């Protein structure tokens, strides 16, 4: 629908004002090692060259193990190309993600909420 394309968007609440994430991570789909990856637009005053990390372990565990984690904010937005996504899965476990950039603002933003990616069908269910 052309008209459902442009029109509405979709950005994930965080507890900074300024700071939004593109996609919504809230779910994920890898069949391997084949991750998704998502830009960050800051409203805040940051157009200059910094940098972006994210992690997503859970609370528990160590912080999840991601590459090409910190990427130079271009302008008022980031990207991850070569973004590996290796953080625990453990279900009954809390996942929390937290972005941090230091600036000229420092904006703050993290994501805490249950995780819901499963084993899609590889091969290795044949047992």
């Amino acid at each position: 629908v052309e008209v459902l394309a442009d029109h509405p968007g979709e950005l994930v609440r965080t507890d900074s004002p300024n700071f939004l994430c593109s996609v919504l991570p809230t779910h994920w789909r890898s069949n391997k090692t084949l991750p998704i990856a998502f830009k960050v637009v800051a409203l805040g005053d940051v157009p200059d060259g910094t940098l972006v990390t994210v992690m997503a372990g859970n609370d528990e565990n160590y912080s999840a193990e991601l590459r090409n984690a910190t990427a130079a904010m271009k302008n008022q937005v980031a990207r991850f190309n070569d973004l590996r996504f290796v953080g625990r899965s453990g279900r009954g476990k809390s996942f929390t993600l937290t972005i941090t950039v230091f600036t000229n603002p420092p904006q703050v933003a993290t994501y805490h909420r249950a995780i819901k990616i499963t084993v899609d069908g590889p091969r290795e269910p044949r047992r």
